[PDB]
């Protein structure tokens, strides 16, 4: 299967004896998985993501079968908003990134120039938007709140934004504000030309 990004990446996953639906979130290094029933021990853990942090119940060991795949890990349950497969997930069904053909055994990071200033950023099918630390940036913008893991943040929203991301130059709209990491979304992984692989 190759997906394009157009869409959200959305597959199957038969979970507990129970099916999900799940977004191919090469953004995150865990597996998050809304609210929901399974059998055994677990640990108490907190991540934290977009917005602030969550406290989930952590377990390992756990079968998943994503897309017609088996694989056997750490599954971590609690208050996200989207079930999220994460990287220690997608590395087992044989996932890569082309757009270069990227394993997801590292987090796939990149290096942009945007605003003439030179920048890593995480390539992250699970991001509809491109998200950055704060910079200077030109130009005029709008207040806006977006939402992840751990709430939301407020924003600001730059739109017509040339990016140049590992050679390919793209124009649309970044947000700046208090993100973890520089998240390059959707918007602009469709114009590179990002697939993903499994």
């Amino acid at each position: 299967p190759q997906v394009t990004l157009w869409q959200r990446p959305l597959v199957t996953i038969k979970i507990g004896g129970q099916l999900k639906e799940a977004l191919l979130d090469t953004g995150a290094d865990d597996t998050v998985l809304e609210e929901m029933s399974l059998p055994g021990r677990w640990k108490p853990k907190m991540i934290g993501g977009i917005g602030g942090f969550i406290k989930v119940r952590q377990y390992d060991q756990i079968l998943i079968e994503i897309c017609g795949h088996k694989a056997i890990g750490t599954v971590l349950v609690g208050p996200t908003p989207s079930n999220i497969i994460g990287r220690n997930l997608l590395t087992q069904i044989g996932a890569t990134l082309n757009f270069p053909q990227v394993t997801l055994w590292q987090r796939p990071l990149v290096t942009i120039k945007i605003g003439g200033q030179l920048k890593e950023a995480l390539l992250d099918t699970g991001a509809d938007d491109t998200v950055l630390e704060e910079m200077s940036l030109p130009g005029r913008w709008k207040p806006k709140m977006i939402g992840g893991i751990g709430g939301f943040i407020k924003v600001r929203q730059y739109d017509q934004i040339l990016i140049e991301i590992c050679g390919h130059k793209a124009i649309g709209t970044v947000l700046v504000g208090p993100t973890p990491s520089n998240i390059i979304g959707r918007n602009l992984l469709t114009q590179i030309g990002a697939t993903l692989n499994f």
